[PDB]
């Protein structure tokens, strides 16, 4: 219905309205203050956060779990570009986020250029100069934001625009076939020719829509899987017999194996950015593409046959037409044998007594016994997501949100109060280091104004060791990564949060349970010894 | 065996002497036959690597046309136009031409030559980022800054000139970079993707809303055009009986001639048969269709449900907010939507009116010319075998707005950037491709000498093309909407020129026609040369006044 | 009385009814003597506005040239010379000259129409982001989106074209803001700034390198040809009698007649007196230069001190890192030196010996001509009364290598972007400012087709310039390279025209040398015409890969 506005802000709330949207995270200011004020008259959550940074990352959260874009809402100037890095981070992930931010006045802009500077981290960037277009451009930008492979969108809102009238109507919010009969038959007679095919998993295989057609294709065909870092939580070691690990990052993968074995290759959700395919492609296997979108295509990533529909349609015919289950090959099964054999290696069944600091692999059990089914897992960036990273294998959680290509520090604690706002019966767990701890803290004052049942972990080393282990190697000393420690008990309890310090190994497994137990933020410091990383490092491409 | 095999015999990987020869390698997988450009140093290797090639050097003698050429190459032929340039003024030279060709969705590959890498942020070169220049006017516009590149760049320009709705692709490529050696292989080129009908549910939503909608119409756009839809809109027109609309850019997506039931085209006029039943009409599918192509508040009344069918989504805009988006494979979704529709559609008697006052047309001695005089002479030159393209100006509107009762099956006069100097280019490329038929291109006297260098480059390729210059030494165009505005014209009139002699002074045949008597022998013996002609023909505008009065008068530049 | 007094009489607060009106005010303020363009729907007010004016209106036929003639008029008068142009293709046709314009120091300010704001954002208008597209190639390129800000915004254009090193400046302007009413005043245009000198002590330290100097000498740059530096660099070389070697930018800073240590031009050859004295010397005081105008890497051997004279400070680059900058009011800086100069320089014998070599020059009947028998002819008809102005092409470089044996005053010859087509347009734009003086142009056969569609322009002005023509049926200067670097061509050659019968197409007067006797008359001829005359001139281009080893030949784009 073609409305009366008495405020463009209004029109622009009920747009947020019609697409689902549950809260909005930012930071007011003159410019955009209509919009929160418009928003008070809503069903719509305000969500204060202390740095708009942050918002970027909870909305990343929302979008990702939900596959509606969250809403960050900023004022002009330094309130949107704070939101860069996040923005970019989303992008990257391809996390459906749309950030609305203020702008001056359109007199004004005569006398930052923000679309200038979101359009090289975004999917979308525009700014809104005719009021009679505002309900287009937020629905574009939750378009731009959600289909496709989704990604990050920015709204500029002049204050004029929001402030005064405007004549305009709400729009409203699958949109592809499966792949054609024909093109699924191609396939089906190729997996039937092939004797070592495989998966390759990316991004867009692990959306929810697709995981029961996922799981069906793989049953039907039991054809080897392996996954990009985007696509770390599609398929898992304890839900299907042939995983064969996340490619992208350790030189020791049965994954990059079967990839260099491959007659067939069928790559699912995936584009070239998850994980060079320099790094993998030999050119000898015949190779599939099936995605939302064409493929990207590269000197290195040329597909032979090209499926673009519906993914969960998609795999549901194919797994109609696939005749027999997959007989591994020789070759197959000694990789995968040779990988149970390397998460033996890795599990140190028998190295199990240990020392202070703590080992970086007793705390990943200590982690991997209170992560279960039920709880989500969110990972920073530092040293210790190469702990975290080697182990998926073996930790069971509901959720992991560790893909990280930008390697953006900070993540790990926004992200989990994003999810947690989602599902807010559930605990989240998130893990950093006490570098990105500092960069996102600010929101532990956030955490416990939303009672959110999230549980930060620190591994602490009074550094930034994922550069120092760089730099030891190439150089045989340090350089800006060392800094001072910190009462991190003290620090999260000033907050009103529940702290706890690992003072003895013993105590890590019920400190953790202790924490666990919390009906609220807690924060566990838990000093690390890094001495054994370089060995861990060694297992990098 | 397999397309990114390192073993393939029919691409091998090699180790080039020269990037250039990877490059003129990858541009014959791409089924490149001829390159339209302008020599210089920096870009003198890939012209020298093409003398070792069956690809055919066009040197041109305004890069601007080159890009015109190689869209009508592109238009006709489903596969990317080449422009080739060197450096600085050789590649600004083609930012017209390429944004011609990017509104248009003709695909074109434009390769300009760049300063060495080493070179490149010295100030002498400071006015000269081409990428930056022509990211504004292109789908794609990238540099090669690493060697092993290069083959991967030139594929992917191509990739996104001819894939999705196609356009104009630019790739710098630095002077070292193209002497220098590489190592790769050529890339095949992949086709179109197999991709997924609209979702069954959302397509018998629509049936359902076309079972009960009691004036539907079909608006076509670009992408009906294209020939792996045809058969499966042929079968969807005859299953419905749904009327059709075309805008410019669809071409001859439909014609009179199968389809009883087209109403013509659509994008100038505010008063022709399309225009009445989009305004008429209670349901309205698009197919194929951009808001690009035409300005959806000139003919979207909003009172009609509104379907999108395309191959994306649509871009939501004022005025064309769908309210059913059937996403995916177009022949796909017809084919389905034909599946699904239980019976023909009997027209309205409105609309059934509307058609009966198409299908009438009953088909002036004054010299200079009168518009509607030279238009049915016109009409009796050019016959289905012949193509015909057509500039911008007033000659145009004419042209249009008569467009039904010319039985060319080939005729390149969409423009919506409404570029003038187009029409001669045009002809020379769409000859290229078929040189067996004859092409009559068609301007203004303003617009004709934008692009009137390129008679030397149609008789040195003994191109058959006729030329007609409608000429009433000024910029018509112009003066009427001045005349309207403010009674009074500026900066529209300029001083007469011989055209025949003009003409001749290229080694083409001239004519110039002096009485009304004289206009058809004229035309005649000018569509009986062999080889390039132009026909200078006297107009008198005074009536013109009343035909922009049926047009959207907004949408002129 | 004040600049900015809202109660000034000669620049009244006004309640506009058309911005256009308070635009073309603002032209008159600027000191605009005519405007060059093609008008369309969307500029067409500003057109009108200027009937009511003072400014004549100069229609083109391709903007291209527009934008060539307005770089003349700049270059001649120092106030920038004015495009005007419609929306799209209007204002995508200039950017190749905008970026000639820019490169060569030239100040021109383009104003281009645009959509009414309400429609920039539709995706019809999407290929033409304008100031986008202009942001590249010009100094200052801005839209007008609140109409209260119009005169603002054509005022600070001038005055980013003219002021500090010039160039060039583009502003869009949405049909919806020059067509509606405005409220506003004229802004008066400033002058220079009373800029300081260089520090006292920075001159000291200068004057002392130079009493130490053996073999200094004075590198002339752009801003040194301003008048308001005439008298004090003449003053500068009377008193330290160092020898001077210009830029081609830097156009008639200093001549032979009036400083005997004059050592001619830098910029294309290796091996004349300017550049051997640049080898030699152990001092190098640039005056008024930016790299932009002569790759430093060229020129500057890194053995001498380096002295940076200019109103702006150096970018440093490779091969220009100067030892002491001078920045500031260059009159004023080059007075204080020439205070601090205690003796006039006793030549070294070798700089004498260079300078010596240069005074010599003893001042062919093969048909068709030898360049230098063109050149010699050439040198006969161009007397100081007349401006002569060149093209690019491999004639360019015969006209440079004997530039000293030149008398006219006037010379437009500079060309670092290498433009094709500049020299009849920039020949029009002259002779506009100074109608009682001849212009010849010279180009080849190339150039001249990308831009001869202004001779109808010129016949329509009776413009009084005399055009030539070297014809060699193909792009010489590109085929020389080809030939030295891979010994056969490619992309080079093209079909004869009848020149003579071309220009007479136009009604201007047309000449062909058919014999080596006939050359000499012929120009003569074509000389006493008083009005347009074009003379095709045959070249046997057999020697010029001689000359071509004098070159830096990386420089050739
Ligand atoms: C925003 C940003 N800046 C720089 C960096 C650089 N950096 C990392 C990159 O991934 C590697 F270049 S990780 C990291 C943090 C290390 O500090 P902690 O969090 O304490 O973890 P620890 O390894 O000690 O366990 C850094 C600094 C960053 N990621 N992100
Ligand atoms: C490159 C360019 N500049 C300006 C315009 C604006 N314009 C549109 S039609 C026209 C007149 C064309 O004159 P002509 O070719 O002689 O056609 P006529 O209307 O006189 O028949 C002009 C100048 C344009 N469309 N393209
Ligand atoms: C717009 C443009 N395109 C290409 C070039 C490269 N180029 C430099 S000189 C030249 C040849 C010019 O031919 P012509 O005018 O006939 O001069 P000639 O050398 O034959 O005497 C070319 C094509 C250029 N400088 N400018
Ligand atoms: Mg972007
Ligand atoms: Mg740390
Ligand atoms: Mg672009
Ligand atoms: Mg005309
Ligand atoms: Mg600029
Ligand atoms: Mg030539």
């Amino acid at each position: 219905p073609v409305r009366q506005w008495a405020h463009g802000a209004d029109l622009v709330v009920s747009q947020l309205e019609a697409q689902g949207v549950r809260q909005v995270f930012g930071i007011p200011g003159a410019k955009i203050d209509k919009v929160f004020d418009s928003l008070l008259d809503s069903s719509i959550r305000i969500i204060p956060v202390r740095h708009e940074a942050n918002a970027a990352f909870m909305a990343a959260a929302v979008g990702r779990i939900t596959g509606k874009a969250g809403v960050a809402l900023v004022t002009s100037g330094p309130g949107c570009s704070n939101l860069i890095t996040g923005m970019a981070t989303a992008n990257s992930e391809g996390d459906p986020v749309v950030a609305l931010g203020g702008a001056v006045k359109r007199a004004d802009k005569a006398k930052m250029d923000t679309v200038a500077m979101f359009s090289p981290v975004t999917k979308y960037a525009i700014e809104v100069t005719a009021p009679d277009a505002l309900a287009e451009v937020v629905s574009n930008a939750f378009r731009a934001a959600e289909q496709g492979r989704p990604g990050s969108a920015f709204v500029s809102l002049p204050q004029d625009v929001v402030d005064g009238p405007v004549s305009g109507k709400v729009l409203p919010a699958p949109q592809m076939g499966a792949a054609p009969d024909d093109a699924i038959d191609q396939v089906a007679k190729l997996i039937a020719q092939a004797k070592n095919p495989i998966f390759l998993l990316g991004l867009m295989a692990s959306q929810p829509e697709n995981s029961k057609a996922l799981r069906r294709l793989l049953e039907t065909s039991h054809i080897p899987v392996t996954s990009t870092y985007q696509a770390a939580g599609a398929v898992n070691q304890d839900n299907f017999s042939r995983f064969a690990g996340r490619v992208g990052l350790f030189n020791n993968q049965a994954g990059d194996r079967l990839l260099q074995l491959a007659d067939l290759v069928i790559c699912i959700g995936y584009s070239p950015v998850e994980y060079e395919p320099a790094m993998w492609n030999s050119g000898n296997a015949t190779l599939v593409h099936i995605d939302v979108l064409p493929a990207y295509e590269e000197r290195n990533y040329t597909p032979d046959v090209e499926l673009v529909g519906d993914i969960a349609g998609t795999l549901n015919k194919l797994a109609q037409n696939i005749d027999h289950r997959l007989v591994l090959s020789p070759q197959a099964a000694e990789i995968l044998r040779d990988r149970q054999h390397q998460r033996e290696l890795l599990d140190r069944r028998g190295a199990q007594l240990n020392q202070f600091a703590l080992h970086p692999l007793r705390i990943v059990r200590a982690m991997q016994d209170i992560v279960n089914s039920d709880v989500t897992l969110t990972v920073d960036m530092g040293s210790f997501h190469i702990w975290i990273a080697r182990y998926l294998y073996s930790f069971r959680a509901r959720q992991v949100m560790i893909s990280n290509g930008q390697q953006t520090m900070g993540v790990a604690l926004p992200w989990a109060i994003g999810a947690w706002l989602v599902n807010p019966e559930r605990k989240v767990v998130s893990v950093s280091g006490d570098g990105g701890f500092l960069q996102s803290s600010m929101e532990l004052e956030t955490a416990v104004r939303l009672k959110a049942n999230v549980l930060h972990l620190i591994w602490v080393d009074n550094g930034y060791n994922m550069v120092a282990i760089q730099e030891e190697k190439k150089y045989q000393r340090l350089s800006g990564v060392e800094f001072g420690p910190m009462d991190f008990k003290a620090y999260a309890e000033s907050f009103g949060a529940k702290g706890f310090a690992v003072e003895s190994a013993e105590a890590l497994e019920p400190t953790l349970r202790a924490a666990m137990d919390v009906d609220g933020p807690a924060v566990v410091a838990i000093p690390v010894d890094y001495r054994d990383n370089p060995l861990l490092m060694g297992q990098l491409h």
